[PDB]
């Protein structure tokens, strides 16, 4: 019974058995092991704390193919990441049984993949949001912005590359789009500077699946050129811009030391 085993688990949790139950949660599968984290306090608890973390990696590296392999980088904890994943990847199944695009199945595994900060879900739900805006229902800009900005917290510099080319697709929709370019440049010098970090080559690594970042979104040069152009940022708020990009990615680095 389903009941019945997960209180094995549970048992095995308070009655101290720690291996025990760590030998039998590595036993499950991926779509077990994740619904029993779901439905037990204690199993998910246990499972979170630091010597489980191994249990994680076994599935993570069950993900890695030939020539590309997931990585790990703060501040998600490797349970995150393979839970993310793993929803992604249901969401993506019911996209191909649906047969359209965003439907009511597709997107309740792309918010449990989002709960855990998923850059996957992130990023294909601000395009979801972003057609809902562009096909007139104002609010949903809000929602675009929201996703994009929820990568910027856990994903480096594919999180504010997806944040500055949320900012240009809404300011082509825009009748005053000068906030939205300057928003966009500002994201888009963040994501350079942040660039060089450790941490942020494994997003571009697991963002873009190892194709690397030119094959994902043409030259940093050339990007932020066109931005300064298309938005009509005048030069007394660059130095600005550019200050508070500085100050915001200071700030991140030095946290990640």
């Amino acid at each position: 019974s389903e009941l019945k085993k997960i209180n094995i688990i549970e048992n095995l949790i308070k009655e101290n058995n720690f291996a025990r139950a760590k030998m039998l949660l590595n036993n499950l599968d991926l779509t077990t092991l994740i619904k029993y984290t779901e439905l037990s306090k204690t199993i998910t608890d246990f499972c979170e704390e630091a010597e489980q973390a191994d249990i994680w990696r076994t599935h993570l590296q069950n993900f890695n193919e030939e020539h590309f392999s997931f990585e790990e980088y703060p501040p998600l904890t490797v349970s995150q990441l393979v839970k993310g994943i793993y929803f992604y990847g249901q969401a993506a199944e019911c996209r191909e049984e649906e047969g359209k695009p965003f439907g009511d199945n597709e997107l309740e595994f792309l918010k449990k993949s989002a709960y855990q900060h998923c850059f996957y879900a992130y990023n294909s739900l601000s395009t979801w949001a972003y057609e809902k805006y562009k096909m007139g229902l104002n609010d949903y800009s809000l929602l675009t912005l929201h996703y994009a900005q929820k990568a910027c917290q856990y994903h480096w510099t594919p999180g504010y590359l997806l944040f500055y080319k949320t900012c240009l697709n809404l300011a082509i929709l825009s009748n005053a789009p000068s906030l939205s370019y300057q928003e966009a440049l500002e994201a888009l010098l963040i994501a350079r500077k942040l660039s060089e970090h450790q941490y942020s080559i494994s997003a571009i690594n697991n963002a873009y699946f190892g194709k690397g970042l030119i094959h994902g979104n043409e030259s940093w040069d050339k990007a932020i050129s066109e931005t300064i152009a298309k938005g009509k940022i005048p030069s007394t708020l660059l130095n600005k811009i550019y200050d508070k990009a500085s100050e915001k990615a200071k700030g991140i680095l030095d946290e990640f030391t």
